[PDB]
């Protein structure tokens, strides 16, 4: 039995679900309180404590790496990266080394979506991660490495997903700052079952998930990550660049840089500085690893990574005859698989440049930094997986560009749905971007 | 200005071509002359030599890796993959190392259309290369990595291409069993001026090159590659999984392996012996690394690599509902930048597996091996490319599977439109499934 090749096109409920403020299990306004109830609930404490107290980690000995005995989880290990200006690479020339976080095993990142009164809602998860500023943020209903459980409810949704209900599956990378060459399966799969439901789990639809998207630190960086897959309908189908214009230009971007990277023993890393309780740089810039002693009120310790300061990230729009782009740069992080991948206009830590003349600051920063109230179109503070790392918190803003802008070499005009189009692929998207794509259709289908 | 995001399609123009043998150079027929002509025109001997006969070329102290003392080219360096079977991959457990080649830079494979009598042609380039079994194939207008020239023909056309112009521009992987993760940047690009033509090359028609496709040893494996490229319109647009299935599928089979590689010294490599004319594998199987040197009659000594027997390259084919489907398998290469690619059913050297029980064969090869002329649709003997491999030929078949197959785990029914499609981006269709689609779409176009 074939079927058309666009078969099961979810693009109608979808839009229903993202008008619809109106949900079966809560109304938008008491979230807050139920996560604040779910927090309550049971009381967990991180504490900050030496290496030496960690319990089942351990820096292995002749790489150094951070372990934890079991071979489960992370390992925090080093990374050598080298972009040449020579020939076979524009550069400029770079040259660093630093800790990285490396988990060679996919992870699934699953929302669960079923019918309720006609409308689709998507079962969110408040949950608990030792990392989270505030502890509890609304992750995906299943947010699991598999082997990192000797038991993840609803896991079976997912592993495999039934394929006629399938309305997102694709791999996404992760932060190409901090973590090697990581991608998780991010997975968006319909049911018409009764599904169990226990007290760290809500219905909610796309337009409540909307709301809550415009609130600090609410809904979690892997539920951003996998809602920016959402396979919405363009409702203006043209753009600066055509679409194979705009993989060409990609194409170009991802060919014109020549960067080497290799993975090396924590031992080896150069310009940082491994102490009692924090491996930190020389200088004081880009992170620090730390380690945590969790406990309830079950416990655990384990290593997290704090940033320097907050991060500010964001994306400048114009409307070019009527149609929205934003201007993305196709960025060169060291932990990236395949050199380049899309990013916002502006992402940094800004501290970590401060160091540099103004000249070397990362383009339109200074301009996203004064941005008036009135060309604010989106602001709000969001966190990064917090079983990675501790507050890491950043400015996520989308801003009207007051005049035309020329693009400097590597970055361009795209439309988000033409964004939105990329995410059915790997290495076109980059995390930060697609949380501000979840931001920019949040603010579409329920302004403030 | 914008424009529609699917502007200038180009698939009607496309269609006319390989509907169209009638092209305003050559009579297909003479193309085998005009080579032979091209070939006697100067003639080149290829002599195999030993290593220490190598000029310019040589084993590097620390590393003992085959370098160019200048710095360009390739280099070849060993490799080391484990394929784990633990927890976090499927398995089964596989360990080997190899040498392998590698070359950072991204070449240029172009090739250039324009109008004639209002049928687009394409300036197809005669080209000698030294492990060609034949010396001259037809290769793309220009195929060179930039930086390996001091002055290439026609270059101007792709570097940058004019994106009023493009038909095809995407970055495309070759074999992951002999190349560390290698991809060159496949262009097709229009133009519309009087282009310079040199002896060497010739304007031919889609439909004059899909005849030429079932000559072996004719269009080289770069030219395939790119032809692979070209997006007709799916003129039945059904398939056994949908779109989004096949991404889900493929998803899966991306994420449910483990296989870890790292570049090794080449002087590191176990299981291997470097004598003073071949590097070979201590049991005979896989490929020999050896020396050329290449005289005019301008001259040069490179490596080079042959394989140790003749491969086979099949798809097998049903008809599901009427549409034709071919049985893709997500196979799991060690030179492949993420994990997997799909590629024909049936891809092996047989000699390798000799050595292993007949039920440790291929999946499929026996029924490749063994099939009927009335059940085969396409074969043709094509070698791959000369540049950097000696005489490494395959028979390459398009064959009806006689009765329905349940894929075994790694396989799946894919139509060739949905191959086309995935050819718009990198790391879906291996250099050996593109060598089949572009057969496929030269058996459609003019069937023999
Ligand atoms: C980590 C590190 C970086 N560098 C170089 C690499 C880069 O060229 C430059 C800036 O480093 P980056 O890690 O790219 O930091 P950045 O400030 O440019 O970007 C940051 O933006 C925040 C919004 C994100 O949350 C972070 O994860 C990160 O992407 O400094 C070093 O020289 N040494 C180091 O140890
Ligand atoms: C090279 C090498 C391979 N192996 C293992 C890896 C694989 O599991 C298995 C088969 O090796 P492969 O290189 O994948 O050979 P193969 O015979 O399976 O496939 C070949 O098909 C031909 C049509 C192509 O032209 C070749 O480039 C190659 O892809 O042997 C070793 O154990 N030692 C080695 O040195
Ligand atoms: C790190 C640690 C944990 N635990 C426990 C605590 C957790 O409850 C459980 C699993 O913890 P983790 O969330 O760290 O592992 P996952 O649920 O697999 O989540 C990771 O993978 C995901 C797919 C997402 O990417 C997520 O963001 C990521 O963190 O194991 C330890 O006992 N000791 C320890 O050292
Ligand atoms: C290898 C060698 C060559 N030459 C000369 C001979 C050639 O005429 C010229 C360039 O040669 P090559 O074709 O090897 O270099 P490219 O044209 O860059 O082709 C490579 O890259 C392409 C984009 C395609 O992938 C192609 O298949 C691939 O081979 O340089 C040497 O003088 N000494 C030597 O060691």
């Amino acid at each position: 039995a074939v079927r058309p090749r666009d078969h099961h096109d979810y693009a109608d409920r979808i839009a229903l679900s993202a008008a619809t403020t109106d949900g079966v299990q809560m109304r938008t306004e008491d979230v807050r309180a139920w996560i604040a109830e779910r927090r309550d609930a049971n009381v967990f404490h991180v504490e900050r404590i030496p290496f030496a107290d960690l319990d089942q980690w351990w820096f292995e000995g002749v790489t150094g790496n951070l372990v934890h005995r079991s071979g489960r989880f992370f390992t925090i290990e080093g990374l050598h990266v080298i972009e040449h200006d020579g020939p076979h690479g524009d550069g400029p020339y770079r040259e660093w080394q630093q800790p990285v976080i490396r988990q060679p095993e996919v992870g699934i990142l699953g929302i669960l979506a079923k019918e309720f009164d006609g409308v689709l809602h998507f079962l969110m998860q408040a949950k608990m991660e030792p990392g989270n500023p505030n502890l509890v943020q609304l992750s995906p209903t299943v947010q699991a490495t598999r082997s990192n459980y000797t038991n993840v409810k609803l896991i079976e949704y997912f592993a495999p997903p039934d394929p006629e209900r399938v309305i997102v599956d694709v791999l996404q990378a992760e932060q190409g700052s901090w973590f090697f060459r990581k991608s998780n399966r991010n997975m968006i799969v319909e049911t018409v079952d009764d599904v169990p439901l226990w007290d760290d789990f809500c219905w909610l639809t796309l337009g409540q998930i909307a709301e809550l998207m415009h609130e600090d630190e609410t809904i979690n960086m892997n539920s951003r990550s996998v809602l920016s897959c959402l396979p919405y309908q363009d409702i203006t189908p043209r753009a600066l660049f055509s679409d194979v214009q705009l993989l060409s230009w990609f194409t170009n971007e991802r060919s014109r840089h020549d960067v080497r990277v290799r993975r090396i023993p924590l031992a080896d890393v150069c310009g940082w500085k491994q102490g009692a309780e924090e491996i930190e740089h020389e200088d004081g810039r880009y992170f620090k690893v730390l380690a945590v002693a969790v406990k309830g009120s079950i416990s655990w310790t384990q290593p997290l990574v704090e940033s320097v300061d907050l991060g500010v990230v964001a994306f400048l729009v114009r409307k070019i005859d009527g149609v929205p782009h934003v201007l993305v740069q196709a960025r060169v992080d060291g932990g990236f698989l395949d050199t380049v991948e899309l990013a916002p206009t502006v992402q940094c830590t800004p501290l970590n440049y401060a160091h540099l003349p103004a000249e070397e600051a990362p383009p339109f920063l200074d301009l996203v930094q004064n941005a008036p109230r009135s060309r604010i179109r989106y602001e709000a503070i969001h966190s990064e997986e917090g079983g990675r790392f501790l507050g890491v918190r950043a400015r996520y803003l989308v801003i009207d560009a007051d005049e035309a802008i020329d693009p400097p070499p590597g970055y361009a005009w795209v439309t988000p749905a033409q964004l939105t189009a990329l995410t059915r692929h790997g290495h076109y998207v980059n995390v930060e971007a697609r949380t501000l794509l979840a931001c920019i259709n949040a603010a579409a289908a329920q302004p403030r």
